[PDB]
């Protein structure tokens, strides 16, 4: 898997793209790299923001399926032609598969203006696809007409870097070892966190509160999401362990920014065994971000815990399909000071840990 290394370019805040090709003969198209959704959508049209786009009228291999898609996002929208078209990964594995393209013809608040991507590749699953469940993802098709493992890794180094290795694990992107939490429903890559530390101090709150509604790792979400009540909780254990400074109310609220005094966020996850979980420690590096000006990337949450690139920049993720689970280990080019490093620990013992899932 060496020449899946270093497939992964972007910017901060901006997300992680790589390079795909879209028909025949090969479009080449930035494509954003998003665990937290599952359909393969590229901009069709010429939009400002955009450095290039699909061209349906100069590819042989176009099949259109005569449907149109709307999906409205919490913020932002596209509208897309559903169709199909042989795709391929330049810097992955040696195939060509024929799946599903949303090709974008109106959209607002969707593209970044100034970003050099100008699509996004959905690896999560098709109950979650648009329109419904009958779109086949891409990772799924990729699976079905190859002999490419149904497995997928992710490094994403804090303009940035990183590497999706897609159907296996390179040893040389994480130290220690891999520890893996259960996939609870195949939808969004959807875990349950037992248990929360914010320097070694649990929040005591009912684990049912820290998915609630659900826990997510999501690629393509820059903040680590948490919901209200925990948050409110949490932040509150952050501003105690901070005393040293005094801070403004709208920096915790993610409303200003500001220009060893920070505690380090260990999140419990559910293990494979009963009864058995593993913690996962993230540094002040991963939740204070550059914009020195710096943004608190923790926030609160109505669709629940949403672990994005403030978690996914401190380990190396495995996403492991074939078997239902997420394997997390150190990430071998996290950032982090001489002091304090990010760290995945185990086993403990968590007891009521079906209790922490939200039904
Ligand atoms: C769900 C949802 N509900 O409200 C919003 C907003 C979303 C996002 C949808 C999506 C598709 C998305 C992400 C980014 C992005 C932004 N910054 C760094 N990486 C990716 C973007 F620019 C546009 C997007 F459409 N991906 C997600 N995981 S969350």
């Amino acid at each position: 898997f060496v020449e899946m290394v270093d497939n992964l370019r972007g910017k901060s805040g901006q997300g992680y793209y790589v390079e795909m090709t879209v028909g025949s003969p090969p479009q080449t198209l930035n494509i954003l790299v998003d665990t937290g959704s599952s359909n393969f959508a590229v901009g069709a049209a010429p939009h400002p923001f955009l450095h290039r786009y699909y061209q349906r009228q100069l590819s042989s291999t176009y099949r259109d399926l005569r449907k149109g898609v709307y999906v409205p996002y919490t913020q932002g929208k596209w509208e897309g032609e559903l169709g199909t078209d042989l795709v391929s990964i330049p810097h992955g594995p040696n195939v060509t598969v024929r799946a599903n393209i949303a090709a974008i013809t109106e959209s607002d608040k969707f593209f970044i203006n100034g970003s050099n991507w100008e699509g996004i590749l959905g690896l999560a699953y098709a109950e979650i696809a648009r329109p419904d469940d009958s779109l086949e993802p891409f990772f799924d098709s990729l699976v079905k007409q190859t002999h490419v493992p149904n497995l997928f890794s992710l490094q994403l180094c804090g303009s940035v870097g990183g590497s999706m290795i897609i159907g296996g694990i390179d040893h040389s992107l994480y130290t220690g070892s891999l520890w893996y939490t259960p996939i609870r429903r195949e939808w969004y890559y959807e875990v349950i966190i037992v248990r929360v530390e914010i320097n070694g101090q649990d929040l005591k709150m009912d684990c049912k509160e820290y998915n609630y509604d659900k826990s997510i790792v999501d690629s393509g979400t820059t903040n680590l999401r948490l919901p209200k009540k925990v948050f409110e909780a949490a932040v509150k254990s952050i501003k105690a362990a901070s005393s040293t400074e005094k801070f403004p109310d709208g920096f915790w609220l993610g409303e200003q920014l500001v220009c060893n005094i920070f505690p380090v966020i260990s999140l419990y996850l559910m293990g494979e065994v009963t009864n058995q979980s593993f913690r996962i420690t993230i540094l002040p590096q991963q939740y204070l971000r550059p914009v020195d000006c710096y943004k608190f990337a923790i926030s609160q949450s109505s669709t629940g815990t949403v672990m994005g690139a403030v978690i996914m920049e401190g380990f190396y993720v495995v996403f492991d399909r074939a078997r239902k689970r997420i394997g997390f280990a150190v990430s071998a080019c996290h950032v982090h000071d001489e002091f304090r490093t990010a760290a995945v620990e185990g086993p403990f013992v968590t007891l009521d840990m079906e209790d922490c899932g939200y039904n």
